[PDB]
C-alpha cells in the first residue's frame, strides 16, 4: 500500500509554503523550488508553512508521513535505522522509530498505523498568529538520508495532509527531503545538475 502523492488544494485552497534561506555552507535548512527538495541537517529545525484561501472547520488536523520516492522502494516503510531508533534521543513524545517529529508542539500526536505500519505525526490546524499570514509548523527529520540500514542513500518524499476530525482527506501536498549534512552545498548542486539536465 502506497499513501497518495497527488497535490489536491481542495475547498480550503491548501498548499505549503518555504522560506527563502538560501545556498550558504552554514546554512541548515533550505528548500528549492525548481526541486521540490528541501535539504537539512540532522535534527534541526525545518519550517514548513502551512496556507490556505478560506478556513477549515475546528478540529481539522495536518499529518506528516514519509514515503521512499523511487518506484522500487515505494512500498518499504520509511523508518529510523538502526542505530538511531537506539540513541535515547526521545523528546518524551516521539516513538524513537519516528523520522518525522513535529518539534514544540504538546499536541503532536504520533502513529503506528495498524494496518500499513508506515509512521505519521499529526498536530491540530491552527489559524496563524496575530499579525501572520500563515501558520507554520517546525519538523524535525531523525536520520541521515545515508543511513545505512536505514533510508541507505533512497530518497524520500514528505507528503503533508489536511484531514477532518475523523482522518478523512480534505488537501495534499508534498516535497522531497535529503537530510544531509551540508544542505547548502548539495542544494546548489543538484540545482546545478538539473539545469545542465
Ligand atoms: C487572507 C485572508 N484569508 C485568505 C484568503 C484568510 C486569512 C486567515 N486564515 C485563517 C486560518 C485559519 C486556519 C485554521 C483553522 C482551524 O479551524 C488555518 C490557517 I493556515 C489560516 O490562515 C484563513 C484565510
Ligand atoms: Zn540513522
Amino acid at each position: 500500500s502506497v499513501p497518495s502523492q497527488k497535490t489536491y488544494q481542495g475547498s480550503y485552497g491548501f498548499r505549503l509554503g518555504f522560506l527563502h534561506s538560501g545556498t550558504a555552507k552554514s546554512v541548515t535548512c533550505t528548500y528549492s523550488p525548481a526541486l521540490n527538495k528541501l535539504f537539512c541537517q540532522l535534527a534541526k529545525t525545518c519550517p514548513v508553512q502551512l496556507w490556505v484561501d478560506s478556513t477549515p472547520p475546528p478540529g481539522t488536523r495536518v499529518r506528516a508521513m514519509a514515503i521512499y520516492k523511487q518506484s522500487q522502494h515505494m512500498t518499504e516503510v520509511v523508518r529510523r535505522c538502526p542505530h538511531h531508533e537506539r540513541c535515547s534521543d526521545s523528546d518524551g513524545l516521539a516513538p524513537p522509530q519516528h523520522l518525522i517529529r513535529v518539534e514544540g508542539n504538546l499536541r503532536a500526536e504520533y502513529l503506528d498505523d495498524r494496518n500499513t505500519f508506515r509512521h505519521s505525526v499529526v498536530v491540530p490546524c491552527e489559524p496563524p498568529e496575530v499579525g501572520s499570514d500563515c501558520t507554520t509548523i517546525h519538523y524535525n527529520y531523525m536520520c541521515y538520508s545515508s543511513c545505512m540500514g536505514g533510508m541507505n542513500r533512497r530518497p524520500i518524499l514528505t507528503i503533508i495532509t489536511l484531514e477532518d476530525s475523523s482522518g478523512n482527506l480534505l488537501g495534499r501536498d508534498s516535497f522531497e527531503v535529503r537530510v544531509c549534512a551540508c544542505p547548502g552545498r548539495d542544494r546548489r548542486t543538484e540545482e546545478e545538475n538539473l539545469r545542465k539536465k
